[PDB]
């Protein structure tokens, strides 16, 4: 019910929007991709943290088992 | 009273608990983006098509004007 | 060696930071049902809208239609 | 371009279409609800469950630290 001329016009500002609201989308992806690369190398220093004390507290109680041992058995 | 071996262990458990629903949100993170990726395509395609159209047809309707208008100038000459 | 009441203490800990991020991904669940809602609102009162005036024209038209045929029976008759 | 009867039934498959959409989506929501309900009630009683053994643990540490006391000082 418009001129063709209106909605040439009506669908290149449609086409517009949705160009300019991926292209937003697309632009904030590096972002959103290095925040979670940060977080998950944050938990997993955590992990190894944790785990490197699980190894040495594992050698400490390897060492009180065989010193009591030689003790117990001479 | 435990050992502190024990407790280690209960926590890095934790810890991979954490990771494991981190690496997960980032994973379905990715699948949405790539259903939204093809959804643009789809319709960012719809909208080309249509404009196109339209376009096509305004072109048409230029050239059906320049036709009448000849049409009326041979009538005047009748 | 250590504590099972530290122990315990640390695993309540870890168990209530479970139920926090619980809680919190419901609330957000809850703020994109309301965003949602409105959204459906504006959505469908734009769609009805365009649906009414569409209507309304289609009835002016067969009353136009019937203006029309009534005004070529009263030109027959001249 | 079309005509309003062909426009009129355009629209209207586009409102059937947006009120079963909206209404899948809102009849879907309870069992969303019981699901989150059904789990945060998982997490308290585990909460609840360690809770209450550290009350009991510490019950038990006092009770031991009054019997050395006394034990102790006479
Ligand atoms: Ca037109
Ligand atoms: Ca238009
Ligand atoms: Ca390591
Ligand atoms: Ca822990
Ligand atoms: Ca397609
Ligand atoms: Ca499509
Ligand atoms: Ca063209
Ligand atoms: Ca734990
Ligand atoms: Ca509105
Ligand atoms: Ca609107
Ligand atoms: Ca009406
Ligand atoms: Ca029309
Ligand atoms: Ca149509
Ligand atoms: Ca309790």
């Amino acid at each position: 019910d418009e001129a063709l001329e209106k909605d040439l016009n009506d669908v290149s500002k449609e086409i517009n929007l949705m160009l300019s609201t991926y292209a937003k989308l697309l632009s904030e992806r590096a972002a959103v991709d290095a925040s979670y690369i940060d977080e998950i190398d944050e938990l997993f220093k955590e992990a190894n943290a944790i785990e490197n004390a699980l190894i040495q507290k594992r050698e400490e109680l390897r060492q009180r088992f065989t010193a009591i041992a030689n003790t117990l058995h001479r």
